[PDB]
DNA sequence: CATTAGA
DNA sequence: TCTAATG
């Protein structure tokens, strides 16, 4: 957690860049895992050789263990640093809609920065059009008391348009946090489930009435299920507006809800710690449902919820405020 | 780990 | 269809 600090951090350094720059999944798999053992292991690495002895550490890993531990630094690690190229990818990649491949086929024809950007907008897709339209905004934080101001919209087209809609704000939002990210959006019909075969206007008519109002102006990727695009709060009696943001409403199976809910309501690590704990408790706990944990090693049958005590009660916990549900 | 775009 | 990208 710290005893190991360095060497896991040149470590997933080093990772990331054979993955990004690189395109060397292998190698790249190598530093993580490396960087995965290392991260547990109980005491201060003093060698190669020590290192070595892990699973996942083979020689080169151990060779850039000793550089490392000998000098405050890496070469490879300082060329790539330094290095433009290499530089001008983890660069390029911030914008949404820009990934190491785009990032690498852009830098290989000479669009290393923003402005560059600019000038080939041409050579750019809608979403990438977006992500970089709104480059500045995309990477400014959520104010939590922007959120409140925006759910409180969102919440009120939903219910104008079907007073059966079922909307809850996910993440750290929900989780009572200071700011956030973007905005998740899980929604729900009664008359949508597991079987009852869609109905696509259900997800579309909201993002209609949204987009009406003017809280969203941006459409990424809309699709049956998954809506993905950029709001706004009204930039009140002016002298300042409102920068834009990233926001994704999602249809639910009105049967697969709460499993949702309570799942994108995180922490990673509350999750986990629930999901490990449905085990003892003889269940299984993933992003739709739970299921009745059979002896023969697996089994099936999706117990039904109504909310998020349900899932506790099941696995027969205490239910967790949100807030709480940090870990 | 699954959903959408794109070409 | 594959492949990329966000989540
Ligand atoms: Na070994
Ligand atoms: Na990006």
């Amino acid at each position: 957690e710290t005893l190991n600090g360095g060497i896991t951090d040149m470590l997933t350094e080093l990772a990331n860049f054979e993955k990004n720059v690189s395109q060397a999944i292998h190698k790249y798999n190598a530093y993580r895992k490396a960087a995965s053992v290392i991260a547990k292991y109980p005491h201060k690495i003093k060698s190669g050789a020590e290192a070595k002895k892990l699973p996942g550490v083979g020689t080169k890993i151990a060779e850039k263990i000793d550089e490392f531990l000998a000098t405050g630094k890496l070469r490879k690690l300082e060329k790539i640093r330094q290095d433009d190229t290499s530089s001008s990818i983890n660069f390029l990649t911030r914008v949404s809609g820009i990934g190491p491949s785009a990032a690498r086929k852009f830098v290989d024809e000479g669009i290393k920065t923003l402005e560059d950007l600019r000038k080939n907008e041409d050579k750019l897709n809608h979403h990438q059009r977006i992500g970089l339209k709104y480059f500045g905004d995309f990477e400014k934080r959520i104010p939590r008391e922007e959120m409140l101001q925006m759910q409180d919209i969102v919440l009120n087209e939903v219910k104008k348009v079907d007073s059966e809609y079922i909307a809850t704000v996910c993440g750290s939002f929900r989780r009572g946090a200071e700011s956030s990210g973007d905005m998740d959006v899980l929604l729900t019909h009664p008359s949508f489930t597991s079987e009852s075969t869609k109905q696509p206007k259900l997800l579309h008519q909201v993002v209609e009435q949204l987009q009406k109002v003017h809280f969203i102006t941006d459409t990424l990727s809309k699709g049956e299920t998954k809506f993905m695009g950029v709001c706004q709060l009204p930039s009140k009696n002016d002298e300042k507006e409102y920068p834009h943001r990233r926001i994704d409403i999602r249809l639910i199976p009105k049967d697969q809800y709460y499993c949702g809910v309570l799942y994108f309501t995180g922490s990673d690590i509350f999750n986990k710690n629930m999901r490990a704990h449905a085990l003892e408790k003889g269940f299984t706990i993933n992003e739709y449902t739970i299921r009745p944990l059979g002896v023969t090693g697996v089994a099936g049958e999706p117990l039904p919820v109504d909310s998020e005590k349900d899932i506790f009660d099941y696995i027969q916990w205490k239910y967790r405020e949100p807030k709480d549900r940090s870990e």
